[PDB]
């Protein structure tokens, strides 16, 4: 089979009815006219957010990644590998598509372990086995996966699902997108940069360009572009008449070199 | 392969470390001395109630089943979908046992539709296709499904475990097991009822012995006692002694008759 491509959604899509059936409806277009098997995976940090408020709890990134406290690590869990999972099922689900949700730890997809005492729960990701995912890739199920995952003494953990899905990818030997809010990696006057090289990023984030997690979301696509030896696009989900270019290749953001 | 056997768990089990741990010691125990494949299906009524109360939301169960508005069914799909099912996925990982978390819409193992306009999202479950987990019990994975289904038109339903669990036992021709909080149907003096018959079910019912989720349980034991033509036993998860019997066919709670 192909090497499958990895979709990777985060932002304030995912509370998007209207996005949501314009990015499904491209998927589905894709799925139709392409042999390369999909994968997605999701973030949700606005789940998160909002449920946080409901509970009235702060949110604390630090270094891009959220504090994740034992307290509030099944919460996060429900709101990300819950909600957030299921909802992306739904969509599948009634565009006739037949997905099946996973989260990291399913079929040790990707590994992680405890990143950082001071950060919690957070998880630091990577490669594991792509065994399971290649099996339902065959077998002709889209994978959806979160990024919550396991530690082999069972803790639970909250990964950066750009970091994730930077870690599936090599898994897989999948190619990769990672869609946001933005389109792509924005300069000082909030203007899109076409291309970015590892030089590019190290002299945006001295000069304070790129800050929070944009730092993290481009050092992933860094990662990504150099361990697959493949350009690694950060794109937007918001504009419709772009997704079906945006998914056969046309570079409409950020695209990341080496 | 041989008919496998679905344990469903369910009450305040999920809330107590050393109960799954007794219970997961079980398991590895069974699974390395039985053939027979082993599939999960769980509830988690606790792990929504505890949270509801952290939103100050009530809680309302009509005919033994939880009325979900359609401003919960997000929160409850992630404190069951999400939460209860990771948390087992963890247990699972801790004990070296390579599970995959499923949902009863991944492969469209169970349909579900609204049961009634009354209830808002509570679904009705009926048998699905056994396809994909019997793919994932071929090749030596332990599925552990959560009781959130979603509806062809792409709506979460939330659907009562022990319902949840019988559908799937159709659909797999599984034997099954309902584990509980207590030891099988209880009478009216709060003494274990060893065997089950509709005609009996039937007299405590209009007694009044039998109330609440119970009557749910014990009308979702009955009709897979007669579908699979196999008794089915409801039993308690507390005592970590009998959990070894138990799991080998051995009657500790109340056995239903067809
Ligand atoms: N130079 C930058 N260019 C583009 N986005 C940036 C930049 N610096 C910071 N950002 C922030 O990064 C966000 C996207 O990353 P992130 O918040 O992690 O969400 P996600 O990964 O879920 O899409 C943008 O919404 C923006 O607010
Ligand atoms: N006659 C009865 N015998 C046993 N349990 C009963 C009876 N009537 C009501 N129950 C209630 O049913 C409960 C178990 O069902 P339920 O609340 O649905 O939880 P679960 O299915 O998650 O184990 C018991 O904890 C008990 O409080
Ligand atoms: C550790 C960490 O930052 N996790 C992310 C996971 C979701 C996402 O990327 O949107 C978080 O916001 O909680
Ligand atoms: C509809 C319905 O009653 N659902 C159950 C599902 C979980 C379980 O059985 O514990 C509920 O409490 O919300
Ligand atoms: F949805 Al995000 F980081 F907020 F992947
Ligand atoms: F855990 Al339950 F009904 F409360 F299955
Ligand atoms: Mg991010
Ligand atoms: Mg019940």
């Amino acid at each position: 089979m192909m090497n499958p491509l990895i979709i990777k959604l985060g932002g304030v899509l995912l509370d998007s009815e209207e996005a949501l059936e314009r990015l499904f409806s491209a998927l589905v277009n894709y799925r139709e006219s392409h042999q390369r098997p999909l994968v997605i995976v999701h973030g949700g940090g606005c789940v998160v957010d909002e449920l946080m408020k409901g509970l009235n709890l702060p949110v604390k990134k630090k270094n891009g990644l959220r504090v994740t406290p034992a307290d509030q690590i099944d919460i996060i869990t429900g709101a990300l590998a819950g909600t957030a999972n299921k909802t992306l099922l739904a969509w599948a689900k009634k565009h006739q598509i037949a997905a099946v949700g996973l989260f990291l730890g399913d079929g040790d997809s990707v590994k992680v372990t405890q990143l950082d005492e001071e950060l919690g729960h957070v998880g630091l990701a990577q490669p594991g086995s792509p065994k399971l995912i290649n099996s339902l890739l065959e077998n002709g199920y889209l994978p959806v996966v979160s990024s919550i995952g396991v530690t082999d003494e069972g803790q639970l953990m909250n990964v950066n699902a750009d970091q994730a899905a930077t870690a599936l990818a090599a898994t897989l030997g999948a190619d990769l997108i990672l869609l946001s809010d933005v389109s792509g990696i924005l300069d000082g006057k909030g203007q899109r940069i076409a291309e970015m090289t590892a030089a590019k990023a190290e002299q945006l984030i001295e000069q304070g360009i790129i800050t929070d997690g944009m730092i993290v979301k481009v050092n992933a696509a860094l990662d990504a572009a150099r361990t697959l030896g493949r350009p690694v696009d950060i794109a937007s989900w918001r504009h419709a008449e772009q997704l079906p270019a945006l998914f056969n290749g046309m570079p409409m953001g950020t695209r990341i070199l080496a």
